[PDB]
DNA sequence: AGTTTTGTTTTTTTTTT
DNA sequence: AAACAAAACT
RNA sequence: AAAAAAAAA
DNA sequence: TTTTTTTTTTTTTTTTTTTTTATAAA
DNA sequence: AAAAAAAAAAAAAAAAAAA
DNA sequence: AAAA
């Protein structure tokens, strides 16, 4: 079955033919009698067409000189066979090398181009260094499954049968009972949107709408069915972007799809560590066309602005904007408040969904969208898609037929997210309002329900009948929804007074009874909360070591193994700290860099000091990832959300308000307050505010009256002022003490609060105006901010938090470290200017895109290597003398520069300059540290320079302790390397003019120099010619 | 008059369902 | 993490 | 080897 | 209830102790 | 020669007792 | 070598 190679698109004739026939199909067809759904499929299968035809065409091309010398050797040797004679024996002899020499060319050519895509990537944070650490990839292939008789075989046949017809089974059962799905809708109270909101989802669509989701389309991806990528529509977007107009607004129009719209292929991917044998161990995932996608994806986009409006706080999963955080945080706190309650009689329960989005009935689903209030265009185009879909599975690459989808939302597509919440919020709401369901009441908090997407907690009171009446309503949901639950999977947490009452509780509900621990979301939650650390970080700690102990003999340098460590185990520790920001002792962070260091070095001494890769300035750009300030950021960020003050974060208001409530309100930005005893067991909020308050001290701020304090604060507050005026103020003239002014400003700064003045109550304004024209309010609230308040005062969008505090806290918090550049100024006789370390630190960010390129440099610079000088201290025996043996005292600069078997390569380098005809001094700090005094500073060739040096170093360091010269050959050997690999990286850019320019009278030189025999041997041929 | 800093844009991978 | 463009500070 | 939201580099 | 003094913890700086055996390619 | 670890000193917060 |  074809699909479209991407690499087809690249090549400049192909994509002209396209566009001559694109637009000559579309100009001929377009007459009254075609529906626009049936033209589009019929452009489908021409373009499908003629790519054969491009391709088969291309293929024939490239090969016609080794397809016609194959013929005409041929026929010269029958003619020897019939009529022998020496001279047939030479021309088979000259053409048959020629051969070798084609299919030879072609053969080098593919193995310098994969060479050249790794050469590019190789260390870095890609597909590559994440391939090396993962394991090896199962092959689809499916020799052998079982059958429900209890028996097992391997007929190819009968595997194809057992897969497709219980797949088929899954999808088959549509209900039928309308009028009873309209009795439970009706029975409880739902939102709707108004006119406005439902004018916006029934817009016409247009092509500036079109063009934003199709430059947005995520790229090497697999196509559907019909084999186009969306790399084609990005391509030929310009013609298209008409014609799919006109698809979309015939559909808007009347309701029909074209008929591919409706396919899907499945493929099947076995599950870790499980048992092959069983066909449920196999995953399902469905690939659809991606036309198809552009249309849904346009209407998930529109439903998804008014989603706020339909679906309540309680849920967060595929909600904007919203953080799975949010409900670990929340259970935390209701886990505490039931161990801390004197009488006990409660339960949580986590609830175990079986195959959700498959089972949603699709009737219930449409009746809930009429319910809510949508309907016109937008409900006809949903009612459109769920008419007819079908899918093929794809077993062992053969495409079995097909079957109906007549249950479930589409599992491969855009929309099929936000329709399931919607169906689910239907019973979220009913739950709510059912007052004989228990919710956990904390102060004026009540609590029943979480959800993330289809994973629900429940927190209940007296459960006995609180439980009961829960069960009641989900099977009543089951019945019209076809929602359904497992539940002896699910697991709950029970509390109660004495273990007569727990047997009672037990013996009644269905439940599985968790006594230590229930994961949940990707965590631990404990019974108690004091057990948090043990069941979720004394577990990251060994799951970590014994992860860098598999890998410790990965080929990877220093340099690839940060990145791995950056990769890798970084995220999972950011998201651990961010779900249970507890109080962390020392030791912690001591284990976790001991172990992160240990494999960075390969369980060797550092080479470079962890304070010189601290910084981003050093080393060239590479830098190493602290721990500490992810934490301590992690733990900073809370405050943000307090200043905010949202009704939608239920997960602040959850913990212990015993001694008093709404603290954390007034908190940051305002006056402090008397009493201490507030927060006395507090998990998370108590330590988020004594980091706070070290920071702001550590920058000698004055946190406590700031040009951010709000007019809702304790500094209006303690004047005696009415909330009317407050809200006066608040809603006219914004919201901070600045906006009102202070001082002479006081309100003169603009007519419009002059407008408000009068309006404010006669005594109130005496109280305002004594304290706004003070001296000390003055002074404190007009100061200019400092970066770290612009962060909690000014963004409206909490994205990105955690990435902007650690950088500023990367500035604070700064430390003192030795300079290897400077200890090299002292290695010679000489003194660098602040504008001479400047540029050693821009060369060793500059002199490649490589890293392998880049590597070599900074070993260079930062003082790497081993010196028999250092080791003689080590081993404390006086011997200190020259691996080579030229008897003298191996300085680090005597095994770059000056030992007497290294200078005769440092010479021949200099006489290659004299040929490009530089003038260069001859000064070891140009090649080793890229120092140019001030006249060559500016110069146009240093790009040659550099790639001349850098494989030099590459020449000494191969036999850095042996007793003999580096050589010129070997020298040229690597400098032609470095040339190959970025010739295929310059064309697979299109940089290729840059890349001519530095190259271009380097390879003259390399060429002029050599013998045939030795271009031979190494095979050096131009490339550019 | 030039260089440096700050923010947005395009590209990778990992977390949950 | 990189690159590119705009504005302020040297 | 697909969909959604979130996070980092 | 506030003020004053002492005690405890955390962070920063200084000083001492110990090391690895060549590197790049892979 | 160079990096890391360990100990000592300094500062700030909390508690205890008296005014 | 460490991709599809
Ligand atoms: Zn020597």
């Amino acid at each position: 079955t074809w699909k479209l190679n991407n690499l087809l698109l690249n090549d400049y004739w192909v994509h002209n033919e396209m566009k001559a026939e694109i637009k000559m199909f579309f100009e001929t067809n377009e007459n009254k009698d075609t529906t626009y759904q049936n033209l589009w499929d019929a452009f489908k299968a021409v373009c499908r067409g003629k790519f054969i035809a491009l391709n088969a065409y291309k293929r024939k091309q490239e090969r016609s000189k080794i397809d016609t010398l194959t013929s005409q050797l041929k026929e010269l040797e029958k003619q020897e066979q019939t009529h022998s004679k020496a001279s047939r024996r030479q021309e088979i002899t000259k053409i048959r090398a020629e051969l070798k020499e084609i299919e030879t060319q072609k053969t080098l050519q593919k193995i310098n181009e994969s060479r050249s895509w790794f050469f590019e990537r190789i260390n870095k944070i890609d597909r590559p260094l994440a391939r090396l650490i993962k394991k090896k990839r199962e092959k689809n292939q499916i020799d052998t499954i079982k059958n429900d008789k209890g028996d097992i075989t391997t007929d190819p046949t009968e595997i194809q049968t057992t897969i497709r017809e219980y797949y088929k089974h899954l999808y088959a059962n549509k209900l039928e009972n309308l009028e009873e799905m309209d009795t439970f809708l009706d029975t409880y109270t739902l939102p709707r949107l108004n006119q406005e909101e439902v004018e916006s989802l029934n817009r016409p669509i247009t092509g500036s709408e079109i063009v934003a989701i199709i430059n947005s389309l995520p790229t090497k991806k697999s196509p559907g069915p019909d084999g186009f990528t969306a790399e084609f529509y990005q391509r030929y977007k310009e013609e298209l972007v008409p014609f799919l107009l006109k698809l979309f607004q015939s559909i808007e129009k009347e309701g029909i799809l074209p008929n591919s719209f409706y396919e899907a292929s499945i493929i099947l991917i076995p599950k870790p560590g499980r048992d092959t044998t069983k066909k449920e161990n196999f995953r399902p995932i469905s690939l659809m066309n991606i036309d198809a996608k552009i249309l849904n994806k346009i209407l998930a986009n529109r439903i998804q602005q008014h989603i706020k409006k339909l679906i309540h706080h309680d849920q967060v999963g595929f909600i904007p904007g919203m953080q799975g955080w949010f409900n670990i945080r929340k259970s935390i706190n209701v886990i505490q408040h039931i161990n801390r309650a004197k009488d006990k009689n409660h339960m949580i329960i986590s609830i175990d969904a079986e195959k959700a989005f498959d089972k949603i009935q699709q009737p219930f689903m449409l009746k809930t969208l009429n319910k809510l209030g949508i309907d016109g265009t937008y409900f006809k185009i949903i009612r459109a898609i769920y008419d007819k879909p079908t899918a093929n599975i794809i077993l062992n690459g053969q495409k079995l037929e097909a079957f109906p989808l007549k249950t479930g939302t589409r599992q491969g597509c855009p929309l099929s997210p936000l329709l399931f919440n919607i169906v689910l919020e239907v019973l979220a709401r009913a739950i709510r309002q059912e007052k004989e369901i228990k919710g956990i009441q904390l102060g004026k908090e009540e609590v029943k329900l979480s959800l993330f997407a289809d994973d629900m907690i429940v927190y209940l009171e007296n459960p006995i009948v609180s439980a009961q009446n829960l069960l009641k309503l989900i099977s009543n949901f089951s019945k019209v929804s076809g929602y359904k639950i497992n539940v002896q999977k699910s697991q709950a947490f029970l509390y109660t007074n004495n273990r007569q009452t727990e047997s009672q509780i037990m013996g009644e509900l269905p439940f599985t009874i968790a006594s230590k621990r229930i994961k949940y979301l990707g965590i631990q939650l404990t019974r108690d909360v004091k057990d948090l650390f043990k069941e979720n970080y004394k577990p990251l700690l060994k799951e970590i070591k014994e992860e860098t102990n598999k890998w410790k003999n990965i080929p990877c340098s220093w340099v690839g193994r940060i990145n791995i460590v950056k990769m890798a185990i970084l995220p999972k520790v950011i998201y651990r700290f961010n779900a249970i920001p507890i109080k962390l002792p020392m030791t912690f962070f001591t284990e976790l860099e001991k172990t992160t260091l240990k494999f960075i070095w390969n369980q060797k001494r550092a080479r470079i000091a962890k304070s010189i890769l601290s910084q981003k300035n050093k080393a060239g750009g590479i830098t190493l990832p602290d721990f500490k300030l992810y934490y301590k950021a992690t733990v900073t960020k809370t405050a943000w959300y307090w200043y905010q003050n949202r009704d939608i974060d239920q997960w602040n208001r959850t913990e212990p308000s015993e001694i008093m409530p709404h603290i954390y309100n007034y908190l940051i930005f305002d006056k402090p307050e008397k009493n201490k005893q507030w927060g006395k067991d507090s998990l998370f909020n108590k330590w988020c505010w004594e980091n706070w308050l070290a920071i702001c001290r550590k920058l000698k701020l004055d946190p406590f009256l700031t040009p951010y304090t709000k007019i809702n604060s304790r500094w209006i507050k303690d004047l005696n002022v009415k909330p009317k005026t407050i809200k006066t103020l608040e809603e006219n003239l914004g919201i901070t003490i600045q906006d009102i002014g202070v001082g002479k400003d006081f309100m003169s700064k603009t007519p419009k609060a002059m407008a408000t003045k009068d309006k404010i109550d006669k005594w109130d304004l005496i109280k305002l105006k004594s304290f706004c024209t003070a001296k000390e309010t003055t002074i404190r609230v007009n100061r200019q901010p400092t970066t770290w308040e612009k962060i909690f005062a000014t963004y409206s969008s909490d994205k990105g938090l955690i990435s902007r505090i650690y950088n500023e806290l990367k500035q604070i918090y700064k430390k003192k470290t030795n300079n290897p550049i400077k200890k090299w100024a002292k290695d010679m006789n000489r003194h660098f200017s602040k504008e001479d370390i400047y540029a050693a630190k821009k060369h060793m960010k500059k002199c490649s895109s490589s890293l392998a390129i880049r590597e070599m440099q900074i070993k260079t610079t930062m003082r790497y290597h081993l010196t028999p000088v250092r080791m003689a201290i080590i081993k404390k025996s006086g011997n200190n003398r020259c691996w080579r043996g030229c008897g003298e005292i191996g300085t680090l600069l005597h095994c770059w520069w000056d030992c007497k078997l290294v200078q005769p390569l440092w010479k021949s380098v200099w006489r290659f300059l004299r040929d490009l005809e530089l003038e260069i001094p001859f000064d070891p700090a140009i090649p080793l540290l890229g120092i140019y005094p001030n006249e060559y500073k500016s110069c146009c060739y240093k790009d040659t320079c550099t790639r001349m040096f850098i494989a030099a170093l590459f020449t000494i360091a191969k036999t850095w302790n042996q007793p003999k010269c580096p050589t010129m050959i070997d020298w040229i050997k690597k400098m032609w390397h470095i040339y190959t690999m970025e010739y295929y990286a310059a064309i697979k850019n299109d940089e290729f003019i840059s890349f001519v320019g530095t190259w271009m009278k380097l390879e003259t030189i390399i060429l002029s120099k050599l013998s045939q025999e030795q271009k031979t041997k190494h095979r050096i041929f131009s490339l550019i010619g």
